[PDB]
């Protein structure tokens, strides 16, 4: 389907939704690991309110291309989730995988070296990303747990000073 953010070239967001859920459902039948990125932007609407927002959106559109990068089996999905958050489905990936994967996407996005003032002058736009990995229970809507698990992980990341991956 037409199904991808045009500003990034990523899965939109309702696309997200229906492939995580395959793959849970997917996954609870096969009892295997399931990994999920969920990635936000760090200090990105002080950078879109300083440098203008054709300048946030092109940003917005290098990250992604970063986040893209991150995706190289047939079965891995990059998604804008929101406004400066995305997201990736990692099938069959384990934890140490997936990390590596995060710090990949994330020294990916510090190497576009995009120059900002936060959090202090003379730093580069940054991503934090937690990471949750399950072999899913219950039915094909628990699928949630696992959004929630790396939401987690990524509120600990941008709490601990940002521009890092959080586990669990």
């Amino acid at each position: 389907h037409m199904n991808s953010d045009g500003l990034t070239g990523l899965s939109n967001r309702r696309h997200f939704d229906e492939y995580l859920e395959m793959e849970w459902r997917r996954s609870l039948r096969e009892q295997s690991q399931l990994s999920l990125l969920m990635i936000d932007v760090d200090y990105f609407k002080s950078y879109n309110d300083t440098f203008g927002h054709v300048a946030g959106d092109e940003a917005l559109r290098q990250v992604a291309g970063a986040i893209r990068e991150g995706c190289s089996r047939s079965s891995d999905l990059a998604a804008r989730y929101g406004g400066e958050e995305f997201a990736m489905v990692l099938p069959g990936t384990s934890p140490g995988g997936a990390r590596l994967l995060a710090e990949k996407v994330r020294r990916t996005v510090e190497s576009l070296q995009i120059s900002h003032d936060q959090p202090r002058p003379g730093s580069h736009l940054t991503v934090s990303i937690g990471v949750s990995t399950l072999v899913p229970d219950g039915d094909g809507q628990t699928f949630r747990v696992l959004i929630e698990m790396a939401d987690q992980a990524l509120y600990q990341a941008k709490n601990n000073g940002r521009n890092q991956v959080g586990l669990m």
